[PDB]
């Protein structure tokens, strides 16, 4: 008999850990039709300052990492409550650049690292909110990202001038940054974190 899945059950659907919020992917079926959940402390008792959003069209659970969740060791820990019309509970747990510039462009290199069933990858994000990681080389190509590849990295050279590179000036600074995202994916869990390549020229050098 396996006790922690009796103190500990599996969760029967997927599980995102974001950047700034958690997303609880519940299984699409008539049953979990008939299924509420919400947030809760160990105990069951409700956490004052969670707020959280349900989306009943995509059945997803979304709550912020702060007054919604505990720290334990290694990250964070949430709880909810799933209640029929018997009732069950399920935790979570979310974990807590070689960078090389040149004139006129940024370059960087990357692990393919592509891996019990457990995965690691790398993808590059453009945009701000709205947009998406086009990790996909027609995307990532038709944003101008020129790639390396051999049986060990990645190596990236990207112009300063292209889409896929955001810009900054803060007055006689500025500041040339890709963001790149590391993605963990194991059954029933994703986790993501960020990271980014980043090149600040000397302002008398940039000036020319
Ligand atoms: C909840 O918000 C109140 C408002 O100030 C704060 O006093 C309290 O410490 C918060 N509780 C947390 C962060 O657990
Ligand atoms: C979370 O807790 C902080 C405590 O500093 C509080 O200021 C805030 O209003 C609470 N709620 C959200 C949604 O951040
Ligand atoms: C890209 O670089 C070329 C040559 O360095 C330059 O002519 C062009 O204006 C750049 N694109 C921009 C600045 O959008």
């Amino acid at each position: 008999i396996d006790v922690s899945q009796l103190v500990n059950p599996a969760f029967p659907g997927t599980v995102t850990c974001d950047e700034r919020e958690i997303t609880v992917e519940f299984p699409s079926s008539p049953g979990t039709k008939k299924w509420h959940a919400s947030v809760v402390d160990p105990l069951g008792l409700d956490m004052p300052n969670c707020t959280y959003i349900l989306d009943p069209e995509k059945l997803t659970l979304r709550a912020t990492y702060d007054n919604c969740t505990r720290r334990v060791h290694g990250g964070h820990q949430m709880t909810i409550r799933v209640m029929n019309n018997g009732a069950v509970m399920y935790q979570f747990f979310c974990p807590a650049a070689s960078t090389i510039c040149q004139k006129d462009f940024m370059s960087f290199s990357l692990p393919r690292v592509f891996s019990t069933k457990v995965q690691m990858g790398w993808s590059i994000e453009v945009g701000d909110g709205a947009r998406a990681k086009t990790l996909t080389l027609p995307e990532a190509m038709k944003e101008g990202f020129s790639l390396l590849i051999d049986n060990h990295r990645m190596t990236f050279h990207v112009p300063f001038n292209a889409t896929g590179v955001t810009h900054y000036v803060q007055g006689n600074s500025h500041l040339y940054m890709v963001s790149l995202k590391l993605t963990f994916i194991s059954p029933g869990q994703k986790v993501i974190f960020s990271s980014q390549a980043i090149c600040a020229p000397d302002p008398l050098e940039h000036h020319h």
